[PDB]
């Protein structure tokens, strides 16, 4: 098991918009779970390698974290403010079917989603 590519976050084929939802993504939602003390393991792609994690990749075959996410949205790689949702519940989604309940990187993730869900309670009206 090495690693595999990482998600795309660059393709100048897939059109692109900076919408005020996407901001909100960006200045509230990734900045308030990126500070927060349980952000790193988050922070860039599962390293199954260094973490010895072989079936990692095996088990997740959509993979995403907030590495990712933070350079999908400073690079405007998204057209609305769904897809970006979507990849944060799809990082939350993985870490839990990977783990057990109850587990320390479960209970961090519990801890973001709650943030996460709480700010996108009031993701603005799109103008
Ligand atoms: C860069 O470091 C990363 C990156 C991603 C991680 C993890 C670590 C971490 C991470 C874990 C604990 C804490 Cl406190 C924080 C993180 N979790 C991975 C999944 C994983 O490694 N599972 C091994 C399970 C083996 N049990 C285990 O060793 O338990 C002992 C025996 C009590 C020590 C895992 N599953 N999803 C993610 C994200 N991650």
């Amino acid at each position: 098991s090495m690693n595999p590519p990482p998600p795309e976050t660059s393709n100048p084929n897939k059109p692109k918009r900076q919408t005020n939802q996407l901001q909100y993504l960006l200045r509230v939602v990734l900045k308030t779970l990126w500070k927060h003390q349980f952000a790193w393991p988050f922070q860039q792609p599962v390293d199954a390698v260094k973490l010895n994690l072989p079936d990692y990749y095996k088990i997740i075959k959509t993979p995403m974290d907030m590495g990712t996410i933070k350079k999908r949205l400073e690079n405007n790689y998204y057209w609305n403010a769904q897809e970006c949702i979507q990849d944060f519940n799809t990082m939350f989604t993985n870490c839990y079917i990977y783990n057990k309940p109850g587990d320390d990187i479960v209970l961090m993730a519990e801890a973001l989603e709650k943030l996460f869900l709480q700010k996108i309670n009031e993701l603005p009206t799109e103008e």
